[PDB]
């Protein structure tokens, strides 16, 4: 399984580290799939990047 | 935060149900993000669709 | 410009043709960018693959 | 509904702005969903990341 | 490296395996990566879904 | 026919070019597909931000 979480800027290193644990064992855990076939992508969007309704968040 | 998952075809309704559930979780911990904020997409793969090293997986 | 359009199961034809069209247009008229040069990919979701605060939408 | 527009780097952010209005009200009015359910991500994308062609 | 190439639905089973194998080997000339690190997906567009200019492919 | 890829960061910008170039042919020659039709966006992920069973990779 490959997953892509788009996130808001501004959490530390540390904090997108247990982001990508918690995701990655929620995922085994799901799906009964090996640990080491799931990989996580973070994407972070800037302030200016991100649209709720129209208006910004 | 939206997370787009990646997995292959063949899960169960119940299981994908659990993925939504496990994953929306993880993400509202870690971050510290309200769960309601949250929001996950499924993407299936068909097994012609998916490469490892260039082979079908 | 490339945008790509995650929207539940469900519409008509003609609501996804008008989709792409007003879409299109809007990204043109507010980048100047040539009309055909934006590209539109419209990806529909499955009632079962959509999660919002861990729950189905 | 949620979009992601990818488009190259070099905007300004009041026309990312309106970009993100824009395609908000054309998503909301073409599908008759609720504006305030329609998400919008831009990325930018780098010259040098952007191939047409095989070229830049 | 990770690959994600959507095209229009149409092609042939063999014709995407070798998409697949094509685009895995250019990957993994071009960076100088093990080939066997190279993933791709392959996401199908119906014919109603893309649109060029505004228009329908 | 539309690719995205995403690498890890650090690579140099003629390598990069490269691939998108040699991505952009394998397409190409794969789907014979005008190579004018053929789109190739690079997306770099932070180390930080690449996980793999959980993990940095």
């Amino acid at each position: 399984p490959i997953a892509q979480i788009h996130i808001l800027e501004g959490r530390s290193d540390e904090q997108k580290e247990t982001l990508i644990r918690e995701v990655s064992e929620a995922i085994s855990r799901s799906l009964d799939a090996p640990l080491t076939s799931v990989r996580v992508i973070i994407t972070e969007m800037a302030k200016g990047h991100f649209g709720i309704g129209g208006e910004l968040a």
